[PDB]
Protein backbone atom coordinates (compact mmCIF):
# COMPACT_ATOMS: atom_id res chain seq x y z
CA UNK A 1 0.00 0.00 0.00
CA UNK A 2 2.99 2.35 -0.24
CA UNK A 3 1.95 3.16 -3.81
CA UNK A 4 -1.74 2.79 -2.83
CA UNK A 5 -7.21 1.03 3.68
CA UNK A 6 -6.22 2.91 6.83
CA UNK A 7 -3.90 5.92 7.09
CA UNK A 8 -1.77 5.17 10.17
CA UNK A 9 -0.67 1.64 9.32
CA UNK A 10 1.91 1.52 12.12
CA UNK A 11 -0.68 1.31 14.90
CA UNK A 12 -1.64 -2.26 14.02
CA UNK A 13 2.03 -2.92 13.30
CA UNK A 14 3.04 -1.69 16.76
CA UNK A 15 0.25 -3.75 18.32
CA UNK A 16 1.46 -6.78 16.36
CA UNK A 17 5.01 -6.02 17.49
CA UNK A 18 3.84 -5.78 21.10
CA UNK A 19 2.02 -9.09 20.67
CA UNK A 20 5.21 -10.59 19.26
CA UNK A 21 7.33 -9.18 22.08
CA UNK A 22 4.85 -10.26 24.75
CA UNK A 23 4.42 -13.72 23.23
CA UNK A 24 8.20 -14.20 23.14
CA UNK A 25 8.37 -13.52 26.88
CA UNK A 26 5.49 -15.93 27.54
CA UNK A 27 6.94 -18.72 25.40
CA UNK A 28 10.43 -18.52 26.94
CA UNK A 29 9.33 -18.44 30.59
CA UNK A 30 6.82 -21.26 30.19
CA UNK A 31 9.42 -23.55 28.58
CA UNK A 32 11.91 -22.88 31.38
CA UNK A 33 9.31 -23.26 34.15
Amino acid sequence: SALVDQSVYAMVFTLLCSLGIVLCLVTSVTVEW
